[PDB]
């Protein structure tokens, strides 16, 4: 489903402050990520991204192109698909702890400043 930018502020709730990562750079993060689609899937030759996070195949999750993944987070890569984000979320925590907010690049270069324009009112 495509969300929009409150829809997703709601719904990242259980990962304010984790990681001291804000719910406004998470919003923009991911407006910059997947442009708030769940259906996201991003590929080349070789690996795959997932979901509103692009969560990649890798190392992160389990799919058919890499079934031999570490897959840290212990799940298939299409539960990244769904509208349940309660998975997306859990997996995310575990690439904050331990490679850091860093494995999304729209951080650094689009939502370290600004932040102002991720804000959701009442
Ligand atoms: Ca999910
Ligand atoms: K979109």
């Amino acid at each position: 489903e495509q969300l929009t930018k409150c829809e997703v502020f709601r719904e990242l709730k259980d990962l304010k402050g984790y990681g001291g990562v804000s719910l406004p750079e998470w919003v923009c993060t991911t407006f910059h990520t997947s442009g708030y689609d769940t259906q996201a899937i991003v590929q080349n030759n070789d690996s795959t991204e997932y979901g509103l996070f692009q969560i990649n195949n890798k190392i992160w999750c389990k799919d058919d192109q890499n079934p031999h993944s570490s897959n840290i987070c212990n799940i298939s890569c299409d539960k990244f698909l769904d509208d349940d984000l309660t998975d997306d979320i859990m997996c995310v925590k575990k690439i904050l702890d331990k490679v850091g907010i860093n494995y999304w690049l729209a951080h650094k270069a689009l939502c370290s400043e600004k932040l102002d324009q991720w804000l959701c009112e009442k």
